[PDB]
Parts: C-alpha cells; structure tokens; sequence
C-alpha cells in the first residue's frame, strides 16, 4: 500500500442552487523512504460542479498546482468545492494518478464524489419569530373545552421537505404532550417545494385538575424537517442494514423514539433517490442535514388573562 486516505468517498448531500460547500480528505504517503508525484483531477458526468481548491500538506504550503510532491509519511490535505447549478443528483471522481518511476508502474486511485443541487427551506407563518425560535399564543382557553389555532409551514426551497412534529409538556425532562390535551395535525407530512401547508394545534385543556386549571401554560413543539430525498436515502440505508439509528444518535436524544421510516402524509411515489449512490454515512447525512424548528405554545385562559383586569401593583422608590 503506497497511498492511504482517511476517506474512501466524499458525500455532500444537499447544497442549495447557487451556493457552495467545501469538503476535505487527507492522503498519506505510507512509504518511509520514497517520494510520490501525484496528479489530482476531477472527472465524471457532474465534474463542472466539483472544483479542486488549493492543496497543502504536513511538509508544504498552499499550492494551486494539480501536480503534488508527497514526501515519505507526509499527509496532503485536498479541498473539493461542491457548487451545484442544476436541480439534480450529481456524480464525479477525484482521480489521483501516482506517476510511474519505471521501477514502480503508474497507479490511479479513485475517490467517488456525490451530492445533489437544491434543498428544502422550512419557515413558519402565522406565528411570532423570536431570535432562535417561533412563538404562538392560544387565547380564551376554557377547562374541558376544545380550542384550535392554525399556523403554516412554508417550504421556500427547490426540493420537497419531510416535516415531523413532536410536542413536549416539559422539553428538558422529555415528557411528551398527552395528544388528548394538546396535539398537532398533521404531525408527519411531505411539503412540496415553494408550497405552504396549514398545521392545526388542537387544545383540550383538562378540567380534572385541582388548583391551576386556568393558570397560563407553556408547551414546546419541535418540527424536525429536511429534504424528502434525504429521508428516502435514509429509508433505503435502513433496509440494507436493519439497525443504525441507536449507534449514531445520543442515547438520551429526543430523535431516539421518532419514526422517520413510516409513511408521511402526501409522500410521493417518485424521487431522485435512485440517481444518488448508497453510502456508509447516509444515516449520518440524514440526521446531519435535518433542521429542528422550535415552536413555543402558550395556553392563556379567559378567566385568568381576559377576565382579570391588569392593574399596577403597590409601588415604591
């Protein structure tokens, strides 16, 4: 073994159209004696969207030269820019020609490159935007009576999104909502590119409670979102290898108990998933690319906020 790599492939997943994402790999000259002369080339059907950036190493500064001297036991660090310019799954090759010295013949190494142009982009409408979360208030609650409010999830991206909504009574202690008190409908759905879908919070505040029946309540809804193609890649990865979810996530993660495999509302029969090659890190890319939207839900009761007159307390300097 002459040349080693810390990565057998580079998989980018989704990058928005007109945007760019850098990824690196390290090549090591395994020889303790001999220097190799490497020629780095991008080839393949989507070579126009994978661009070699300047190379550096453990014994050399930044160079724009595609020809690299790699000294014995030197690591060189190769940078590839993924710059997609069309709504497609993309394949290319990093070709590493180890130039022959007659005594040793010419060996060509291949690192497959993959990614897709265009991504989902999820925002909420009909709710307040705070700095790092959204907020909605359900006013005029009455214990033992059903209240409904409607907000919207908008996908401003160029690809369909999955949306999985999970609600928490207490988010730190990870006590799920009783759906008979507060539930989200739909709680799992596919949202087409440049479309907006309505989501309903169905609020049935308990009249069983002893004391704080009309006390102002706070709940936390998490909307886990990402590219539908990413969820299809994830599905495909879990068929070939039964159990990968536990290994990857933290043991105490909320995502531990969330099903992304089962049928979502308005899921399509056709995606570009089969244009993407299966990779060992598809499950990692799925959870890695996933967004978490925070929606705080305040329940205000008529008797406590609406019916009580807000007056100035006892004031002194």
């Amino acid at each position: 073994p002459s040349i080693l790599s810390n990565k057998q492939f580079l998989a980018w997943g989704g990058v928005p159209l007109g945007r760019t994402q850098l990824q690196k790999l390290a090549l090591r000259n395994n020889s303790a004696s001999t220097t190799q002369h490497l020629r780095l080339l991008i080839r393949g059907q989507d070579q126009d969207c994978f661009q070699l950036q300047n190379t550096f190493g453990s014994e050399q500064r930044l160079t724009s030269n595609c020809e690299i001297r790699i000294h014995p036991k030197e690591d060189i660090f190769i940078s590839v820019l993924f710059a997609p310019t069309r709504l497609s799954c993309m394949l290319a090759r990093l070709e590493i020609k180890q130039l022959g010295n007659r005594s040793q013949p010419g060996i060509k190494f291949t690192i497959p490159l993959s990614g897709y142009g265009g991504t989902s982009n999820l925002i909420l409408e009909g709710v307040k935007k705070l700095s790092d979360s959204y907020m909605v208030t359900v006013n005029g609650l009455v214990p033992g009576k059903e209240s409904k409010i409607v907000f919207s999830v908008r996908n401003t991206g160029s690809r369909a999104a999955f949306v999985k909504a999970v609600g928490f009574k207490d988010s730190q202690k990870k006590v799920l909502l009783d759906p008979k008190v507060l539930r989200i409908f739909p709680d799992k759905f596919v949202l087409k590119e440049r479309t907006q879908e309505n989501v309903t919070l169905i609020y049935n505040p308990s009249d069983r409670g002893i004391n704080n029946k009309t006390a102002t309540e706070l709940s936390t809804v998490y909307l886990f979102g990402g590219d539908e193609i990413s969820r299809q890649q994830y599905r495909r990865a879990l068929l070939h290898k039964p159990e990968m979810i536990k290994q990857i996530l933290p043991e105490h993660s909320v995502l531990q108990n969330i099903n992304f495999v089962e049928a979502f509302q308005d899921e399509l029969l056709v995606t570009e998933v089969y244009d993407l090659p299966q990779r060992p890190n598809d499950v990692q890319l799925f959870y890695g690319s996933m967004c978490k939207i925070i929606l705080s839900v305040i329940g205000e009761f008529r008797d406590c906020i609406s019916s009580r007159e807000f007056l100035q307390p006892s004031s002194k300097a």
